[PDB]
């Protein structure tokens, strides 16, 4: 029998570790570029790397505010290099996926009320923002196993090299704002920790580890293929809007609530305002366009089909109910179907404040979606567009968002529309796997335990460390050396705005390198 | 010493996995049966079995909505079988606890807004809810330990059959809804899919699997017994309620929100419009058994030692405030103690709105519980019952709900109250286990790191693979064969209502296999 | 090539778990003890000890509530001992960051609405609270792995002592409770729980395990050392108020809801009755340093380059709203800065009620923070402060609270603000470590994933019970045997009142000891 | 097989000399009479 109740204890490795730290040279539209020198002959291993962003104090007037994880959201590239060349690499937005499900990361990296809420300055002497500083865990192969993992320095120079992205793609803000002197006094400040290990005579082996590799298609192009490809443990498919055709100007934005609710009440806020004016007399303006009608005694609006309930309390004997008919409207044919936003409510009820003069609103009911909530100002008002699209006030056009976030996938914030109706992969010339369902989805987050997982095909099963990876296997001989990638796009509704979004294809795959410690480190692609 | 900073890297087994889908064949109160074949030489192994049911358009007038998780509480059974006879089955029960602790499982199940509000179509050709799919993930034994604990099909044929429930046992509706159109036009649509394993040159060995057992008691009996137990890892108990003799309506639902403080806003939301009435003079429609009085000026109604505060501001001139005194009542003796839900209120205020004509309350002080939340309807209009129960109007008796959720346990929605005051267990003939306390239930729950545990005694404390489990094994000589249970319930006030609820007891055992893999999958049961 | 798709299945010990319950001995300003003897030659070994208590009805008037947690805050210090000495033992303190980490445990120690609201008594025979009991999981190292880790009862005698802090600590009360009756009539009921194993000829080893060592420093000193340092496995250190100054008073606390945001709102509405006045004429009743001004017809009072912005609806015709602008006020020259809680407002609305003659506020703009939410009522009022510090009015007087939490850390409830700027240790005489910012805290917290990690220097990576642990070793001859730490606090305004709250460094150091199971259980430190 | 475009039409219209085709699959290219017709062949032990 073998025995359950007690072990025999090794004795293991003498060692001792040590947290140090270290600071960076800095260089440079003046792309910013720091680099790390780590020298010494008795650090043997290390990993967990940290890097620390200081964020400066910001003044003036406007609003501001900061989009969360901003300090993953500002890391563009990171590399590990020797003397005989790359070790490792990454993209910033690898990483972020890689980090997505690691809660404690995320929270230590920046989120919170005092930096993602959208602060407001009266004078060009107010404080919008105190300083504060963010940490940015670097998550590496080399974390995995504890010690059993860690990178072996064999009395070489290793350098770290961080890429930062520009700071107008961090900061969320009004046209009020001086983004011009804030961009041209901003600085970044950053610096860098580890643990190192001190070992006594260390006894080293060969090790194996897997480098990602990211590959963008081409504009609106439903194909993408990946030369050489020996072997690979994995391959993800995602789709990117690009908004670069557009002003990037939004109608709203929740700040730290994150949720689809929370998103969805930010909107419908923003727009009653807007929408039921009490006025005396006819509200003026607006726009030639515009068709505010008045609100009859029964309380029921007929807009063809669409029956509107308003129904305000307290209203002043001089004063009368109006509600604007037509906010936002779209379409390609004079008398084909209509996109209105003002044909999505059904009920509206609330009470006007004489001391404010505004109408405080109490329940709406309502039909407004992520989608409506997504879609940007400057396709309302497109050539296309056939009607004049925006009949807001220009109080209302005044308080437009500038929002640059560079990692939004999908065509809604949230990534909650699948837009991919089919998928095939093609691995040198045989089909080999196609699905209808999002069923590789369900099992990569199934298997990861991940709430925002993607599409992914995965080949290897075994423990990492102790075992050497499975794979998919190149044959030269009969080509099977490329992997070809195409979809089909769902079909939308010819007459909804949301239609004409571009979008880019992105495939990843994960190839497999061999690690060798003698002459220091080095790699060797496995053929 | 023994080296940590450096392993060999083994060579594994050559092998390569791949995703197969496979469609089924549907047999049918004409219960539904899917049957599905697996059949191919290469197959050597397979785990992690997913199913995938499309819902279909919900079209009409009325209230409808989903229960939650409906995908898993839509199966009523699961079974593999080969040649020589079954090899697993389960329960959906079983396994719905199995999985209760894993969040994105569940998430996947069918949890969310759309599906689970409660949605009110307005014409015959309303749409009420839009198409959508879910998963459901087959937890199995054969997952434990990836590829170490696959199923190895050793030549031979594999079919998976699957049960399912009546469609009227997963949706919520009112009795405004054509329920018996909708459930003679519904149809299951499934589809199976599981990861393969394509091996080389596999060398096999026999292995060991354990299989749940259910008993279930008779009614209100606080006994049970398992026969022919002779190696058992664990045993579990629990009480279901029995809602047979009722017609199955609920007087409030709270669908998405599935917090107890969500059902208490919900069911008081529900009273408080029948409770306070505003009226010119004294209100009508109303059985002749209301005791409805007007407030005072100085806004305290007494009704025997309670003490009702009741403040509405913008009350008309030409009205009055009334105090419903006693909405629901329920006694069995004409002159002892009545539980009467209007004592459990003490502070009341609002504000009148003229424009909807209706009350908005603001703060509510009560004393109202889950108890009170889940009493059925039809309990409060019992024979037993010497007053009339139900008072309220017929507008609101038009609102009640059908709740026919199968897999509720304890006699409230949440299963809060502990209704087990001392459990024994026998096994032969002598005790094996007695508690006061439910520190075995504290115990489950700390090793399992669950929040929904149950009581359960745990035999097996050794490594799930790598070891042959501990068991409690029989003593025929003596005649240490058998497990028997009794308990006893707690005691309640026979003046309540949820006095009468009957239940039953359910207890679980799991018995040990021997798998061996000569002649294909086989198994034994050990002696 | 090794096998992975099968095991040889081991064969284990012959063994069989059982449950076991005892009962204690109680004896005594009287602290309570509890003795409890586990004497029986068949248990073998033992882990997961469960401490049960009871918690009595309470009665009365006045205002009543438990602190969170109450079950683990109730333990002063626990003792494990056999005929041979001490085994282990461990200070609540410790205990509690151990286990604060684990929700279960947590939630199980007592954390609900029943408990932690605070109720109201209206008369001398209202019921207050109802009983209830809790249970406190007292995590031990003999849990880390199961079996191979338990505990060896070699046929000696195991006494387990617990020590109860006194009834004061764990209750949340103003000042009208009738303590001192409660305090008398308030007893401990105790009981304790393990596993025990019943194990057939077992072989026993010698094994390892590490004992805690706490220091506390002196009053107001930024050092701290610690003596006969021969082999350590890691060191923490942080900061503790000391409250025995004042008379432990606060203004407000918020029971259940345990967020930042649901202090700082609980303390605004507390403040918002006695800010904002509507009176016929000047309010009476208040100390004759108040200055309450009457707010203008444009809204905006001015107090020295802070303006509030005041709106009320529904304002009587015969009534007029004031402002109070120095409610609370501290300040250490007759002209240098104000510290003027009146000043952090600057929009303020609501709506006046006729029915219960109060204001109703909606919307309000502030910079209250948590410092101010914990400043202690008797630092208001101190000796030093050269104004009349507390102007409210006596019924807002008349509600404060005592709160004597013993576990609390830090400066404030949530140990937000960082107080240490600087941090030296030092190993003999010569240093160590040094850092400036929390890259050690970080550190702490991503190897622990733990969300209230503290300032942690770890020098043992190896895995727990089949390595011997690495430690740092002494050396004598050079005098390396002690570790001694200097911190540099941070410098805080001399104007505001947080500056003179004093504090305590409080060091603890793991000791390893060396197991050994000939002649029962002893253990003697490695050297 | 799978594909995107009416190619298997094309082929059985330009192979047959007609008009009309339809989508097809062809296996057998031999002439017809003297030789053995050329098949797609089952493996019941995989399932095809």
């Amino acid at each position: 029998r073998s025995n359950v109740f007690a072990v025999d204890s090794q004795i293991p490795t003498l060692y001792m570790p040590q947290y140090i730290s270290l600071s960076g040279v800095m260089t440079n539209d003046n792309q910013a570029i720091a680099s790390f020198e780590i020298r010494d002959q008795y650090i043997t291993a290390l990993n967990h790397l940290v890097l620390s962003l200081e964020l400066p104090e910001v003044k003036g007037m406007g609003r501001f505010g900061y989009v969360p994880y901003v300090g993953y959201k500002c890391i563009n590239h990171v590399s590990i290099s020797s003397c005989n060349g790359v070790i490792w690499e990454i993209e910033g937005e690898e990483l972020y996926n890689n980090c997505i499900n690691n809660t404690i990361a995320l929270k230590h990296s920046g989120y919170s009320s005092e930096l993602n809420d959208i602060s407001i300055g009266l004078t060009p002497n107010d404080t919008i923002k105190e300083p504060s500083t963010v940490y940015v865990y670097i998550k590496t192969p080399f974390d995995v196993e504890d010690t059993f993992s860690s990178l072996k320095l064999s009395d070489s120079k290793i350098t770290v090299t961080v890429t930062f992205n520009p700071v107008s793609d961090i900061v969320i803000r009004d046209s009020s704002f001086d983004f011009e002197t804030f961009n041209k006094e901003f600085v970044y400040v950053p610096e860098l920790s580890f643990i190192g290990y001190m070992v006594k005579n260390v006894q080293i082996k060969p090790s194996f580890i897997e480098k990602p590799r990211r590959v963008i298609g081409q504009i609106n192009q439903p194909t993408a293929t990946v030369t050489e490809v020996h072997a690979a443990t994995s391959l993800s498919v995602y789709t990117k809007p690009y908004y670069g055709n557009t002003d990037n100007k939004f109608i709203s934005y929740p700040g730290y609530s994150q949720d689809e609710k929370d998103y969805i009440d930010a909107y419908v806020s923003r727009l009653l305002d807007d929408l039921v004016i009490v006025s005396d007399g006819p509200p003026t303006g607006y726009p030639e366009s515009a068709e505010i009608v008045e609100v009859p005694e029964d309380g029921i609006v007929s807009i063809q089909d669409a029956d509107v309930y308003v129904k305000i309390d307290n209203v002043p004997d001089n004063m009368s109910v109006y509600l604007h008919t037509n906010l936002l409207m779209f379409g390609t044919r004079k008398n084909s179907f209509i996109y209105n936003i003002s044909k999505k409510f059904s009920a509206i009820t609330g009470t006007y404040s004489d001391a404010t003069k505004r109408t405080i609103f109490a329940h709406i009911s309502h039909s407004i979606n992520i989608i409506d909530t997504s879609i940007p100002v400057s396709l309302w008002t497109s050539q296309r567009n056939v009607y004049n699209g925006d009949n807001r006030s220009a109080e209302s056009k005044a308080k437009d968002l500038f929002i640059n976030d560079p990692f939004i996938k999908g065509i809604d914030f949230k990534n909650k529309t699948d837009i991919i109706s089919r998928l095939e992969v093609r691995f040198g010339n045989d089909v080999l796997y196609s699905e209808n369902g999002p069923i590789s989805r369900i099992y990569n987050e199934l298997l990861t335990k991940s709430n925002n997982g993607t599409r992914t095909l995965t080949f290897n099963f075994t423990p990492k460390i102790f075992f050497r990876p499975t794979t998919i296997t190149a044959n030269v001989s009969r080509g099977k050396d490329k992997l070809s990638v195409r979809v089909v796009y769902s079909t939308m509704d010819v007459n909804h705005p949301i239609y004409y979004v571009q979008k880019q294809l992105v495939v990843v795959c994960n190839d497999l390198y061999k690690v060798s410690y003698d002459q220091g480190v080095s790699i060797t692609k496995i053929m």
